[PDB]
């Protein structure tokens, strides 16, 4: 029941590191870890601060990955306590970054201390890959670091990204991958005209209708052991001039797939075109893909995380690929196995974000249990 | 062949009577007709000028209705000839109002003069119900005149509204009624959420899909002898915040029915509600009805129009209720029989609006022919 993770958490949370402002969080980490054998390599691009902290030179290399930036607080007066002034209240630690994801960072730093003190002659290496831009556009954050490391063949064996992954109780869920994302920008073509002369126009809302129903009722795949079924959702739909006596000449539809390994990017695009073409829809369709699904199947890393959780929290962790994504999508290209493990994500990016106080030392203890098992 | 209709047409066309500015067209008309015994009763409401011109005091009363206002010309340099400077070119008269509907007004004025000169002791009465606001909101135009006339029981037996009704050849089509118009502003309720967590949101585009298909495929009625089938058209559809990773919380749909006498306003509203309810759609739905269908079935007026057209143009006129509407929607309440008859409506409200020169004299001749058969 150490109290150090909690204190480092507060210190980090007291820095208003709204993306992409690091606020010297990385400087503080680099100095603290330097005391126990961690070397620091700064990799700054544009206005983003990135840093590779590493102790040791041989495999197996265990890497904790995370970001020091936090999303904007919104109107400060709507919070019950200043977002950048860490407050303990009702068994919780409140502040922006309390859940996403400064508590995790603090928890791994202290785990590194207790582990290194207890095991000075441990094999392999320990690294931290930290960015000040995971929440924004992230063009200059983690992705650039992975490129440098992959370019000089400095690879990772096991990577734990500290994003908040718990549903409720700490350790109830660990992420072992994420769905890919494929977006379409569809412009259905009709022919504008006066509503009273329908035969002289082509209503793109009516020509799209049968394809819209088939798309929304389609079952893309069955999902599998690690992923839920591929999900199709329409985010926007807009047609018309605002005039209620006009038939629009075109209709714009924006949609997205969060797809699993059961389908491919190509297969899904082919199926959408096949549904629009069989209903005779006339259109332009632009596609964009922000990433493919990535997965670490059950192996040593998931087994050690489950074992460490069982010991520290007394519960059986479930593996999941649901939700959004993280910098794990960049790092998986350079890490043989990668999981995400952190506290509850229920309040991320909301006012009064918080983490249970008792989950704090347990999270650091889990991380420490993972280093023991891998090193 | 007379050339007086053409000259009056041009005189009228040269006045830039953009709604609701009459530009003295009614004064020119009232002075001209006063010479042949038409008394004038001005009925100005707000910024709209209206006038009841009438010769005679007994039934049957034959009324020519029309509007002196024209729609805006748009940028003047896009026209081949100045919109307010009537020009003869390639067997056509060009100018704003040449088709809608100053030529018709000029043609009925000259028809009255020839008829009164030929038939000084004609039975019944001739009246002209003219407004300077038919093309705009029309709140203070023909509707106010009708109310005044109906209130003192000064009714019409046969009314001819001079709107352009021809498809191509003058006299090929006459309108004997118009469809009603019933509009709906539908707001489908869902629950906004992040696209990556579909189970925590309700996509209104997906919930509306099955009802949208059913509404667009529905056959409302069969049409009948005088009307085409009731027509349903969606004019606008808008949902989304513009973010492609968000599931919208609501969807707005604007639609309209141009309905015949085979359906009722109540019946159509009941059916839309029943389709939305059977698919479990959650929503708010506001209705607006700008008018019911109106119709003059085959009788003396349609027979006389057809006979006059056959004598003058050598063709068989078709009866129709298609297209938009006119001030006949207000006048039918006070006129036992009402039809619309004018030149080609191909170019109304368009740049380079025009009417065929030879169609001018023929149209005046048809109107005169109708006067002869009714009076």
């Amino acid at each position: 029941t150490e109290t150090q993770s909690l204190e480092l958490a507060k210190e980090l949370i007291s820095r208003p590191s709204v993306t992409p402002d690091d606020r010297d969080c990385q400087k503080l980490m680099a100095e603290r870890l330097h005391k126990i054998g961690f070397a620091a390599e700064e990799m700054h691009f544009g206005n983003t601060k990135n840093i590779w902290l590493r102790r040791g030179t041989k495999a197996p290399v265990v890497c904790f990955a995370g970001h020091t930036d936090v999303v904007p607080t919104g109107p400060v007066e709507k919070w019950d306590s200043p977002p950048f002034e860490p407050a303990e209240r009702d068994g919780r630690l409140y502040g922006r970054g309390a859940a996403d994801m400064k508590t995790s960072i603090a928890c791994f730093v202290t785990a590194c201390e207790r582990f290194v003190a207890k095991h000075p002659n441990h094999q392999g290496s320990i690294a931290l890959l930290i960015t000040s831009d995971e929440e924004g556009d992230a063009l200059d954050g983690t992705t650039k670091v992975v490129d440098v490391l992959k370019a000089r063949d400095e690879l990772i064996d096991y990577c734990i990204v500290g994003e908040p992954t718990a549903v409720d109780k700490l350790g109830d869920m660990i992420k072992n991958g994420r769905r890919g994302s494929l977006s379409g920008n569809l412009t259905v073509k009709g022919k504008q005209g006066h509503i009273a002369y329908p035969h002289l126009a082509i209503n793109p809302v009516h020509t799209f209708a049968p394809a819209l129903l088939e798309l929304t009722q389609e079952v893309w795949d069955e999902g599998n052991e690690y992923f839920p079924p591929t999900s199709f959702q329409i985010s926007n739909i807009n047609g018309g001039t605002g005039a209620t006596n006009v038939i629009p000449g075109e209709l714009n539809v924006k949609f997205n797939f969060r797809f699993s390994t059961e389908s491919t990017e190509a297969g899904l695009k082919q199926r959408v075109h096949a549904i629009l073409d069989k209903h005779g829809v006339q259109y332009d369709l632009q596609w964009s893909c922000s990433g493919q699904p990535f997965l670490t199947q059950a192996g040593k890393l998931t087994d050690v995380a489950r074992a460490a959780i069982a010991e520290t929290c007394g519960i059986e962790a479930e593996l999941s690929t649901t939700g959004g994504t993280s910098d794990g999508r960049f790092i998986k290209a350079m890490a043989q196995e990668l999981i995400e493990l952190g506290p509850s994500n229920a309040t991320i990016h909301q006012i009064n974000e918080n983490v249970r106080l008792n989950d704090i030392p347990k999270l650091s203890a889990v991380y420490e249990g993972i280093l023991v098992r891998l090193l």
